[PDB]
RNA sequence: CCUUGUUGCUGUGAAGGCUGGCGAAAGCCAGCUGGAGGCGGCAAGCCGUAUUGAUCUGCAAAUCAUUGGCGUAAGCAGGGUA
RNA sequence: UGAACUCAUUGUGACAAGGGGAAUCUGACUGUUUAGUAAAAACAUAGCUUCAUGAAGAGAGAUGAAGUGAGUUCUGCCCGGU
RNA sequence: CUAUUUAGACGUAGACGGGUACGGGGGAUUAGGGUUUGAUUCCGGAGAGGGAGCCUGAGAGACGGCUACCAGGUCCAAGGACAGCAGCAGGCGCGAAAAUUACCGAAGCCUCCAAGAGGGCGGUAGUGAAGAGACGUGAAAACAAGUGUGUGUAAAAACCACAUGAGUAACUGGAGGUCAAGGCUGGUGCCAGCAUCCGCGGUAAUACCAGCUCCAGGAGUGUCUAUGAUGAUUGCUGCGAUUAAAAGGUCCGUAGUCGAAGAACAGUACUUGUUUGUAAUGUGGCUUAUCGAGAGCCGAAUAGAACGAGAAGAGUUCAGAGUAAGGAGCGAAGGAGGGCUAGAUUAUUGAGCAGCGAGAGGUGAAAUUUGAUGACCUGCUUAGGAGUAACAGAGGCGAAAGCGCUAGUCAAGAACGAAUCCGAUGAUCAAGGACGUAGGCUGGAGGAUCGAAGACGAUUAGAGACCGUAGUAGUUCCAGCAGUAAACGAUGCCUACGCUGUUGUGGUUAUGAGCACGGCAGAAGAGAAAUCUAGUAGGGCUUUGGGGAGAGUACGCGCGCAAGCGAUAAAUUUAAAGGAAAUUGACGGAAGAACACCACAAGGAGUGGAGUGUGCGGCUUAAUUUGACUCAACGCGGGACAGCUUACCAUACCCGAUGGCCGUGUGAGCGUAGUACGCGAUAGGUCAGAGAGUGGUGCAUGGCCGUUAACGACGAGUGGGGUGACCUUUGGGUUAAGUCCGCGAAGUAGUGAGAUCCCUAGGAUACGAAAGUUAUCGACAGGUGUUAAAAACACAGGAAGGAAGGGGCAAGAACAGGUCAGUGAUGCCCUUAGAUGGUAUGGGCUGCACGCGCACUACAGUGGUCACAGCAGAAACAAAUAGAAGUAAAUGUGAUCGAGAGGGAAUGAGCACUGUAAUGUGCACAGGAACGAGGAAUUGCUAGUAAUCGUUAUCUCAUUAAGAAGCGAUGAAUGUGUCCCUGUUCUUUGUACACACCGCCCGUCGUUAUCGAAGAUGGAACCAGGUGCGAACAAGUGAAAGCGAGUGAGUGCAGGGUUCUAGAUCUGAUACAAGUCGUAACAAGGCAGCUGUAGGAGAACCUGUAGCUGGAUCA
């Protein structure tokens, strides 16, 4: 029974080119560990909930 | 059917037997002894495959040469008898 | 059974004396046959199967008649015609 | 090595052959016990393209020495010459795979005749994310990498010191679960892709492709491939074998592994001391480079060996010792244990004869078939060959397979009783040997009954099968071969420790009990459970399993006359396996209760046939708008359409929330007999964004309906049982109903049923003066008779008698059941001034070859026609001269008509009514079609019911009922039952079904792919041997010429041993979305299934014979 390749790579056709955005230097090292363990404060707490990424 | 004549040389090595080894047994393996067979190679013989040889006014109204088949045997043969 | 020495072509010196292998058709084997154009795959053979009979100077492990052809492995279906 | 003598040497504790390998010190992983690796700094071995010979030397069978062959090369003047990178750089190939044709009088060492010469050995840098350390990529005031001097070295560079500039510096994999971290926004719609595994995507993708935010590790992070761990899935420590994979059919037996008490003895193992035995690595430490790997120094150490010591266990011996270890023997007794000899009561067939005179046989029902040549049945005679009924059992015997009449005879064994004898003789078992139901094979005897194969008769779409008739090999015996069974209690053999009650068999007994061999019922432990040959346990020895498939198959080998049997692989494929036990449902051509005119029995009226009314399909058309299809679509959508309804077709006309921007009274736009007049912000254009739609999707919904079902079920709290999913427990009587009565590891309250409510039947003491109305009352199986309870019936009284009759309301759970065309209920998609939005005039929804559903009039005389009466539910009715809506009709009496004067279909010219419009309705005259009681089928109905007969001040409605929804008149037949059919509930039981029987599934045939066997004839390599021939070198002998043992490379010719590969053709397996023919298995799966063996057959499979329950029976 009948088989072809006609439609190969489809969906990389079709999806629209978007351009990626600046932004800054992120950090690295210790520089990077600082910036992360001020924002998780609440997380080194025993009681109440942290929530590291939500789209609300 | 009755009475008789006619087996020389060699190869292979069945049945039965004796020793030695192995095995708990049953019975297996060596070496030797023994000498069976419409069994092998030949002799005397009996036969008749090939050369489509010789001969075809013959040596001969069926012979001759070389080459072949069997040859310890449902083999070959004289006389008497049906 | 060994060893050495020896020869100018080498030694079963003349005579006597197997060519061998791979396959197929066919008949099991040794044996027999068209005397005088056919030796064969033809005939015979051991084994297998069928048939008829209680009659004998013979008595069913007997006496005669047919067919197939050693061994191994198989031998299906049909009694309408004769 | 050679001469003569002796036959040895080595093997199941693995010889010999073949395949493979540099060996250790050490490395990786690791709680422990282990599993894997070692070309690779140290030690020892071998080689220098492949083989072989050799001179010199203290030392080579040397190759940066020589000589010859074989395979390859280089230069030439063609005559000859030279050469060997598994040294250091370097080049080409091969591969998935690995650096510079660099500097060196310095460090460590080696070589010479040396106050010096040589060394690619060794050292120094360059190159590369194989591995291992320490740190950058900012701080809150103030940060690498640069540069210059000095150092450093053999000379250098880097490193370090001081001094100058400054302000540079992150990526890889992920974000559904395992597994840390987004239902974010846009594309795509089972496509394209993603995903170790599970799984995503069919237009609402947290999983694809991208954007944006997060997570993890970080100068690093992903992938592929080997291995160690995971893993008690290789089990010494430490797994399993009743049913999941797994105890050999039973004995004997060698090698092998394992073996009393008592008294003594000896030291080789065993354990331990002292001394040896380890550079590096590793282990326990300390000291110096800024720190940390690194470097330097210290201490102890494995296996192996030398000499002493201790004697528990192991070992050797002894007999004034004699196993609930074995063998020999004695006494009395028991048993379908075995071989042989001689007898037996019946039965089934066959023949003879006698009696009788028509059928026998066989089945669910029948046909083949046999009988007047006398069957069948009843007598008497006989001839054969098998077998031992009832007694006969959870009884006995035997190693298992197996063994059942009575006597006599011949060997051996088990158990019991007891002061007999010998003394370790024993347990288990590769190899080897003996037995082994049935069916089968080789030869003989025989042949009653039964019966594979083969042949018929039936049944079926077809039966080749199941059933019946018949019939052969076999089934019996003697002498052998063979070697398999669901050969099963699916549970190896010895030996232990272990609770109670009961019942057997054989001996013995102080009569209390024991010993051997059993059955049964609990308990406690155990186990995933079911259950227990399964409890406790490092006792000994053998067999044996390691996810499904392919496969107990191929090749080789051993046995067999054959049939075959024993023993046993790879390639390939796949996420689970009708794997195990239990639980809840669904189903059964399973069992037992119930129930019901949408079930039947007993009956009664029809429908299906004709003409017409109406809906549905099909076809036609400009359009014939559309939903719905077993009950539960089809006079259904309140669907009786002239307009409207109306969604469809033809023509024509009409319109637009708000906000921004722009443009406008010097006039946006509008009307017109459209160009110059009238009216003016209202209604302009463009971007956003509303709203509207009988447009789409009920598989995006809400609400409401229908159906299960009008069925008996339905959940909560507390207690009990089970590891759990889950069950609440024995199914006996009753009702319409888990409605109730009994009884219980359960008990208490509720929903559903019933009660209540509404109508119909009886009832003033109230109200009225009109004569009726309404009514808190009346019935409860209450009374009698039926001897548990709950109940039921038969009588009796009573207006009314067994839910008084009829309605209405009415659990939980469900269904992708219906409706977006009911809705200012509604998500999302689509259209939106040339509209899928309104309006108007017309046309269609009503078209007609034809198949269906439901109704209406009929087929006459139990009728038709004329007239006359007369009665409902109660109460409504201008007028009308042929006739043109209305207050019953069947019916009662008299006439008439007389067997198509029954019947009113298609059609003619008229006469009126409703209406905006006839196409709709009424009336009169003509006309007079089929139909003479309906094939296969099919629908309701138990009493004021069915059927008959009219009527609606009920709904539709201007006009239209042959439709519904009511209402009254006349009024039966038969039963008062049953579970046979059709279904529905409950309880037991089986299951390979869960998507739930419309389920699931087997084998041929045909088509594709992929991997493997065989096969006439063949190719390659690569090893060792056997024969020829023989280059180089050569001891010896010779003045010499020569001659030449021996060591041998190469090469002839035959063979073998290995590994690959070709091959016409045949034959397996696996995957085939769904092709063809049947339906073999799973329910008593429609003939209960399965194992062995033998025939047969399109194919699953069918048939004989013996066996098993894993069976549909613990009886
Ligand atoms: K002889
Ligand atoms: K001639
Ligand atoms: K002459
Ligand atoms: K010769
Ligand atoms: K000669
Ligand atoms: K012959
Ligand atoms: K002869
Ligand atoms: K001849
Ligand atoms: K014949
Ligand atoms: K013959
Ligand atoms: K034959
Ligand atoms: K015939
Ligand atoms: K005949
Ligand atoms: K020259
Ligand atoms: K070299
Ligand atoms: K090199
Ligand atoms: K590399
Ligand atoms: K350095
Ligand atoms: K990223
Ligand atoms: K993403
Ligand atoms: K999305
Ligand atoms: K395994
Ligand atoms: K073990
Ligand atoms: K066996
Ligand atoms: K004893
Ligand atoms: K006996
Ligand atoms: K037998
Ligand atoms: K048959
Ligand atoms: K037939
Ligand atoms: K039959
Ligand atoms: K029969
Ligand atoms: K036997
Ligand atoms: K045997
Ligand atoms: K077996
Ligand atoms: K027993
Ligand atoms: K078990
Ligand atoms: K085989
Ligand atoms: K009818
Ligand atoms: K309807
Ligand atoms: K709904
Ligand atoms: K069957
Ligand atoms: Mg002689
Ligand atoms: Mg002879
Ligand atoms: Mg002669
Ligand atoms: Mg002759
Ligand atoms: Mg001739
Ligand atoms: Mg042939
Ligand atoms: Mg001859
Ligand atoms: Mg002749
Ligand atoms: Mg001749
Ligand atoms: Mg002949
Ligand atoms: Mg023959
Ligand atoms: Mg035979
Ligand atoms: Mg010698
Ligand atoms: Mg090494
Ligand atoms: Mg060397
Ligand atoms: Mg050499
Ligand atoms: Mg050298
Ligand atoms: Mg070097
Ligand atoms: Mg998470
Ligand atoms: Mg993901
Ligand atoms: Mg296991
Ligand atoms: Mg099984
Ligand atoms: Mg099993
Ligand atoms: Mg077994
Ligand atoms: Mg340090
Ligand atoms: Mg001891
Ligand atoms: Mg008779
Ligand atoms: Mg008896
Ligand atoms: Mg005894
Ligand atoms: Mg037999
Ligand atoms: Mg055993
Ligand atoms: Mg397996
Ligand atoms: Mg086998
Ligand atoms: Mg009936
Ligand atoms: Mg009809
Ligand atoms: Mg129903
Ligand atoms: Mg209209
Ligand atoms: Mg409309
Ligand atoms: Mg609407
Ligand atoms: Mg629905
Ligand atoms: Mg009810
Ligand atoms: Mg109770
Ligand atoms: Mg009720
Ligand atoms: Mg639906
Ligand atoms: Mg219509
Ligand atoms: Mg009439
Ligand atoms: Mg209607
Ligand atoms: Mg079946
Ligand atoms: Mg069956």
């Amino acid at each position: 029974k009948a088989i072809s390749l006609n439609k190969a790579g489809k969906v990389r056709g079709q999806t629209p080119k978007v351009e990626k955005s600046e932004k800054e230097k992120a950090l690295t090292g210790r520089a990077a560990w600082r910036a992360k363990f001020k924002r998780r404060q609440e997380l080194f707490t025993g009681v109440g909930k942290f929530k590291f990424n939500k789209q609300g």
